[PDB]
C-alpha cells in the first residue's frame, strides 16, 4: 500500500 | 492499494 | 509500504 | 516500510 | 525500515 | 533499521 | 481539511 | 489540517 | 497540522 | 506540527 | 515539532 | 523539536 501527502 | 492527498 | 509527508 | 518526512 | 526525519 | 534525523 | 484513509 | 492514516 | 501513521 | 509513527 | 517513531 | 526512537 503506498500513501501519498502533499498539502 | 494507492492512496494520494493533494491539497 | 510507503508513507510520504510532504507539507 | 518506508517512512518519509519532509516539511 | 527507512525512517526519515527533515524539517 | 536506518533512522535519519536532520532538523 | 480532515482527512481520513482507513483500509 | 490533520491527516489520519490506518491500514 | 498532525498527520497520524497506524499500519 | 506533529508527526506520529507506528508499524 | 514533535517526532516519534516507534517500530 | 523532541524526536523519539524506539525500535
Ligand atoms: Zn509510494
Ligand atoms: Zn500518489
Ligand atoms: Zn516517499
Ligand atoms: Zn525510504
Ligand atoms: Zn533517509
Ligand atoms: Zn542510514
Ligand atoms: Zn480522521
Ligand atoms: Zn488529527
Ligand atoms: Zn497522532
Ligand atoms: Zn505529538
Ligand atoms: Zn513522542
Ligand atoms: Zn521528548
Amino acid at each position: 500500500i503506498h500513501v501519498h501527502l502533499q498539502i
